[PDB]
């Protein structure tokens, strides 16, 4: 079986989606209408240097992921399962028919605005340590304001919380054997308790939207299991202040018999994670 994997924040780059805008000119124009600016120009030229600011990154990723999906739908056999990383979950739900293209765009426009307005905290990506070793290090070094934001592969974990704690933890994490400890160039501590105010506001916004049953199964970042229609709205606000359970989601798909994992969107970030998950699981 086959799964499509939709990338999120950090995977964007100038030049993303270039051939897709001319292949889907109506949807491109309709995105411009929702957003109030040219999505082609943002992705191709990045003239205001804002492709790395999440209020803009999120719509960019959603559009490129959506058009990438529509191209695969025209050209290849359908996927058996869908999963997306954080922002990518909205791409997955669009692919599953939970909402249409413009509705998803409106959701991610708001998501990006709320997350972009958040103040407080930072994040670090860690390579070479497993979840339990990361938790042990947080406890042993008294970092009480740091959460696990992403569980990406058995050796790749992203932590999120108080800026000072994120800074001072580099030394003990490297001493423990972290191959790399990278403070992310991000505006706030995403997927942590620092997002609780944004979660509440996003939940209130989501009250005004309905979510149709998925036509292709979508694996939730919150549960690492298939979404159910009645729980989608609530999980979408929960997700922003909860860990992204990506490694477990891919392992669940492997256990269902998925052997082909295809990234749908720009770049190879999720492809790299898949390679690390596969090696460990086999």
């Amino acid at each position: 079986m086959k799964a499509y994997m939709f990338p999120g924040q950090g995977s964007q780059a100038k030049g993303m989606g270039r051939a897709l805008f001319d292949a889907f000119p109506a949807l491109t124009a309709r995105a411009d209408g929702v957003l109030g600016y040219s999505i082609r120009a943002l992705c191709q030229d990045d003239p205001d240097q804002r492709l790395s600011q999440t209020q803009f990154t999120q719509p960019a990723l959603y559009v490129v992921n959506a058009l990438s999906y529509l191209k695969r739908r025209e050209e290849e056999a359908p996927p058996d399962f869908l999963a997306g990383h954080s922002l990518g979950e909205f791409s997955a739900l669009f692919a599953a028919g939970v909402f249409d293209f413009e509705t998803g765009l409106a959701l991610v426009k708001k998501r990006g605005e709320l997350m972009g307005d958040a103040r407080g905290g930072g994040m670090a990506a860690v390579i070479g340590l497993d979840e339990e070793r990361v938790r042990e290090l947080l406890d042993q070094n008294g970092a009480t304001a740091v959460d696990i934001a992403n569980l990406n592969s058995p050796s790749q974990v992203v932590i999120s919380g108080a800026k000072d704690e994120i800074a001072r933890l580099q030394v003990p994490f490297e001493a423990a054997g972290a191959k790399k400890y990278t403070v992310l160039r991000v505006s706030a501590a995403f997927h942590s308790r620092f997002m609780r105010p944004a979660m509440v506001e996003f939940g209130r916004f989501l009250e005004g939207y309905d979510f149709a049953p998925p036509k292709i199964p979508v694996i939730s970042n919150v549960t690492a299991r298939p979404c159910k229609a009645d729980g989608i709205r609530a999980a979408l606000s929960e997700q922003i202040a909860s860990p992204v359970r990506w490694c477990e989601s891919i392992r669940y798909l492997m256990g269902r018999g998925v052997e082909e994992f295809v990234e749908c969107g720009h770049g190879i970030v999720l492809t790299g994670l898949y390679a690390q998950i596969r090696r460990d699981a086999q």
